């Protein structure tokens, strides 16, 4: 007895093309998405070249249209000197990403004044998302208030962060957030097994109290998003390990296991992987699109999942209950039981669909 789910949406993935294609490309990363029950992804802009102007966006659009197997939208990235220059292309992007802390990015902003300049110049009806850890969450919320608009907080990982967001929502402030599976299912207790290279991620893995606080405050979490951040094992275990975990192929199995245990409901999962992504990012429906899952099948996560070029996973050894059996995307069988059945290039840029433009006042 399979359960039919709508097409799930991951609003935070790194597909590494252009410029990091040994780690992942559009074709391999979207294969990983489909195998994880994800039919639409929003790809981050910290590529090489980074997606920080109209020419880079045009390149990335063509690479994605040629390589993606599922549908997508592409983020633009903020830089210290590109505020006020993105207006002609802003509506074609998923949103604008701000990198406000140290991480795997060359995009960090130098001054809160540059955050203000972006919030003032980026069109007010279009999404802004931020990598903002600890007190940076409070700082970016202040900038959003000064400029009288909303903000979405990426990968919330700490008790401190979720309680600050909770307090802001209680005051009626327009803030949303997402949580990644590693911050729900891994902690400091896993660092001995992972070791110091594999364990590198931003935000870093939290304490048991951080993990417990995210679960206790599920009502505050608007979305789940993988922050799929593939790097090869050689890179993770070398002299200067980059932070990040692959996650597309493991996210839905981990969350289905939690549903089976009664830790959240099926509806709670679908709000966070379908309805709230749609409404926060103004992403369009996908016609004739659904995911069939088997909630009974028990399995153990192996040392690498089949599709991601990262070829490793921090969830190795965890026992899960739930698997993706079939995905149909826009009327075509896209995935069955380990086989991807749509070619590179089947996926489309949802921002080019009439229904994928963000409504605005004239
Ligand atoms: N989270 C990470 O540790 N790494 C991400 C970047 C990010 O989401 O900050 C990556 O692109 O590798
Ligand atoms: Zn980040
Ligand atoms: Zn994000
Ligand atoms: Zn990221
Ligand atoms: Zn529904």
């Amino acid at each position: 007895g399979l359960v039919r789910l709508p097409g799930l949406i991951d609003v935070h993935v790194h597909l590494r093309e252009p410029g990091g294609t040994h780690k992942e490309d559009f074709a391999s990363g979207t294969a990983a998405a489909l195998a994880g029950g994800i039919t639409m992804v929003c790809a981050m802009p910290n590529t090489r070249p980074p997606i920080i102007d109209a020419p880079a966006l045009a390149l990335a659009q063509k690479l994605a249209e040629a390589g993606a197997r599922c549908d997508f939208a592409l983020f633009l990235g903020a830089l210290s000197e590109n505020a006020g220059t993105l207006g002609t292309v802003a509506g074609s992007a998923a949103g604008l990403k701000l990198y406000l802390n140290e991480t795997f990015s060359e995009l960090r902003l130098d001054s809160v004044v540059q955050w203000m300049e972006h919030f003032e110049t980026w069109p007010s009806h279009l999404p802004i998302v931020a990598h903002a850890e600890q007190q940076t969450v409070a700082a970016v919320l202040m900038v959003a208030q000064l400029t009288q608009r909303s903000v979405h907080i990426c990968h919330v990982a700490r008790k401190e962060e979720i309680l600050l967001i909770k307090a802001a929502k209680a005051r009626g402030l327009p803030v949303t957030c997402e949580v990644a599976p590693h911050h729900l299912f891994l902690s400091h207790d896993d660092l001995e097994r992972l070791g110091p290279g594999k364990g590198e991620v931003r935000p870093e893995l939290g304490s048991r109290q951080d993990v417990e606080a995210l679960w206790e405050n599920m009502a505050v979490i608007d979305c789940f998003a993988s922050d799929h951040a593939p790097h090869t094992l050689e890179e993770k275990c070398g002299s200067r390990p980059p932070p990040g975990f692959p996650g597309l192929e493991t996210m839905l199995p981990l969350l289905l296991t939690a549903v089976s245990e009664g830790r959240l409901s099926l509806d709670d999962l679908l709000q966070r992987l379908h309805h709230n992504p749609r409404r926060i990012f103004h992403l369009p429906p996908q016609e004739d699109t659904y995911v069939e899952v088997d909630l009974e099948h028990e399995w153990t996560i192996p040392s690498h999942m089949p599709f991601s070029k990262a070829h490793w996973t921090p969830f190795e050894g965890q026992k899960v209950k739930g698997t993706v059996r079939r995905v149909v995307l826009r009327g075509e069988v896209a995935y069955i039981d380990g086989q991807v059945l749509v070619p590179p290039g089947y996926g489309q840029d949802v921002r080019k669909w009439p229904q994928g433009a963000v409504p605005q006042l004239p």
